[PDB]
């Protein structure tokens, strides 16, 4: 698809099963989710975002289907009111941004 | 442009008479600026993310020119860790997400 951003770009998301509305958002390095029960181990992880440094935990190999399109890579999991898709499963998914 | 995602998508501006390296960040809804000078009327706003919100002084009708592309709207400055442009001036440059 083509999308603008007249609004925020949110898509539906299906991981563990669930359905969510997740950002996709080209200014984050890596993917973030609100809080939920993932499979497997997980390490640490540091994130900083626009008011400071946070500790998430980090899954690797995790499932997660975009917009309809399939992807299998790391996920974040911390304190957010919005699940945050970023660039490491943006370029699975073929995304680029145009003008 | 057709800008890949492998690597944080980073590109020129020019805002206050001054150049400046920003990132393209669709899930940003505001343009956020670090710690600069710019004329005219300001006021306080709150702004928030991973970690945390930050207070910014928002500015309206600031004039930024974003990979050769002049566009016009509001540009919050403040303590932000990089130079963000938002939703509100990707728009005007006409960015797209595409995949
Ligand atoms: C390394 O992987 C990542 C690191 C940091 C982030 S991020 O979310 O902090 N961010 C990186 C940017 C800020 C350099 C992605 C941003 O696009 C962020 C994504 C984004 C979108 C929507 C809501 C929130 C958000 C997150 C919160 O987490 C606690 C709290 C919150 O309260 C309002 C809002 C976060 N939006 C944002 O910061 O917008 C403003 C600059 C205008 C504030 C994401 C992944
Ligand atoms: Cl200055
Ligand atoms: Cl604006
Ligand atoms: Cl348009
Ligand atoms: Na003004």
């Amino acid at each position: 698809p083509q999308i603008t951003l007249w609004k925020r770009p949110l898509v539906t998301i299906k991981i563990g099963g669930q359905l969510k509305e997740a950002l996709l958002d080209t200014g984050a390095d890596d993917t973030v989710i609100e809080e939920m029960s993932l499979p497997g181990r997980w390490k640490p992880k540091m994130i900083g975002g626009i008011g400071g440094f946070i500790k998430v935990r980090q899954y690797d190999q995790i499932i997660i289907e975009i917009a309809g399109h399939k992807a299998i890579g790391t996920v974040l999991v911390g304190p957010t009111p919005v699940n945050i898709i970023g660039r490491n499963l943006l370029t699975q998914i073929g995304a680029t941004l145009n003008f």
